């Protein structure tokens, strides 16, 4: 019974586009007798979707709310700014050195928006670009452009999403610039050596 | 003022990543006193919002509801179906069961490539309901199936590297339209149509 059945996975697309397909892969090779039922969604809807038994797991960033349920840390990913390669002015950051609308961020309903803020340390919220994204890949392409920059996630970066691209990472301001990956499940499964082991391959593939 | 003023547009996520960056530069280029307020969102609740006057102006495709507003078409893009390079080989009923990757109703991209490519065994879909096309280019980079994916995509190197290879997908009419969708009462008709020509030298 573990590793084998139908498992309804749920995953947030700030880490779906860039660690699902190898999450999938490794658990077909080693465990083809498993079935994972993949859903991208944000992560408000994909905890709701896991109180309504909709979904069974969750790969989420962790600093969320998670009531009711129960959360295992997997792992660490920091956050970089991306600007084109030509507008590098100075290595440690002043938000207030950019100009006006110039960051741009994903709509709040992803987590990523708030996570960012926190934790490189935005204070000011007349600096951010009035675009309501909801893909970062926009956000690579209209940095690329010249039009402004934005937070990306380390994993997305190790992924290539630079590639092609004449943006250039920097360092944002400090004090903890990272955002953790977590699993969330209910509290009354019955599928915890799974759970454990998916999250022991998840941490093991965030190198 | 026509390209003068705040104008809020929106952009389907199957669109925007591969035209939004281009059409926003040169409008900040070419008119620079006209301010695109974006929003990236799915077809229906980019109506809602244009019916509402949360927005003005949308990017989307034509063969969607566009009752009570105005569609221009600006272009076409073809479908194209895309896989690993090891597995090769008019794409009959050959391909197994859960292959085909396809993304939620919620995005329109599915709808279209449903009706232009002539899909109508739903047994070979695989159940990810997913969001982003780029997490489906992963999926079949890594030998798990089949995708349809836009030209406009794979012109803006959404198969760069990757190990995929094209191939036609079986349709009469292989393609989807792309239009822009706006009230019929406008005053800005001027600013509309130039963006609309804008779009299509772009396409």
């Amino acid at each position: 019974e573990p590793m084998t059945g139908d498992i309804r996975l749920g995953c947030i697309p700030t880490i779906a586009p860039f660690l699902l397909s190898r999450v999938v892969k490794q658990c077909q090779q080693a465990y083809p007798e498993m079935s994972l039922l993949l859903k991208e969604d944000t992560t408000e809807r994909l905890l709701d979707a896991l109180g309504k038994g909709e979904l069974d797991l969750l790969i989420l960033a962790l600093p969320v709310d998670t009531s009711g349920y129960h959360s295992m840390k997997v792992g660490i990913d920091p956050f970089k700014m991306v600007i084109h390669k030509v507008g590098g002015i100075h290595q440690p950051i002043d938000y207030q050195t950019l100009p006006d609308e110039s960051i741009f961020l994903l709509q709040s309903e992803h987590s990523i928006t708030g996570h960012a803020i926190t934790a490189c340390q935005l204070g000011d919220s007349a600096k951010v670009n009035p675009f309501a994204a909801t893909s970062l890949h926009t956000l690579v392409q209209m940095v690329n452009s010249k039009l402004g920059t934005t937070f990306l996630p380390q994993m997305a970066i190790d992924a290539g999403i630079l590639n092609d691209t004449d943006l250039v990472v920097m360092t944002p301001p400090g004090e903890a610039p990272y955002r953790d990956i977590g699993l969330v499940w209910r509290q009354t499964t019955s599928r915890i050596l799974t759970f454990r082991t998916l999250g022991l391959l998840i941490q093991k593939l965030l190198t």
